[PDB]
């Protein structure tokens, strides 16, 4: 699902009617680059991960926007159903460090 | 969960910081009367209600404040980790017809 992002906004608890959709952060080549480039953004972003990717990009969103900036992890399971984790990032890497994620998900992230 | 309602409210998407509590509806005795009683509420109400009882609360919902109003039911799996599904009444007495609900519930609906 493309459109995955709205049910997630409204699940998040942000801010919600500001927002940057950012979609898939680069895997490698002007990855640290576009970390680096959304530190100062006061913003929600958005972006979509994969679920044996969401733990590096979560534990990186700590390292730059700091492990206590609010998150909400979104998996769409209809367009009516929806699964929500929602914390802060350090939370959320200890969530999903004990348990692995379960499909394409939404990241909401709080911003500056 | 006593609090449950708290995370409730975020994920529904719906006006929350004004809201009332309801609790549980009267099972017999009472009920109409507190139905009915709740018609013209403008505030967001929040419910809690058992699986087996869910379809008909929906049903009644629907009845007294009309198939079209906006509802999210969510069912807590841990403090950090909500399931949510949101739409009019008349999706969710369809989408709960089709499949029986999970464990305790939150009922949060719109008001007028």
């Amino acid at each position: 699902n493309a459109t995955a992002f709205v049910p997630a906004l409204v699940a998040s608890g942000l801010p919600n009617e500001k927002f940057c959709f950012e979609g898939f952060l680069p895997q490698k080549k002007g990855r640290m680059t576009k970390l680096k480039s959304l530190v100062d953004e006061h913003r929600t972003m958005v972006f979509y991960e994969s679920p044996h990717r969401l733990l590096k990009t979560l534990t990186q969103f700590a390292e730059y926007f700091g492990p206590e900036r609010q998150v909400s992890v979104s998996r769409e399971i209809s367009k009516i159903h929806e699964e929500t984790v929602r914390g802060t990032l350090s939370e959320l890497i200890e969530h999903f460090t004990a348990t692995d994620p379960r499909g394409e998900i939404v990241i909401v992230l709080a911003g500056i």
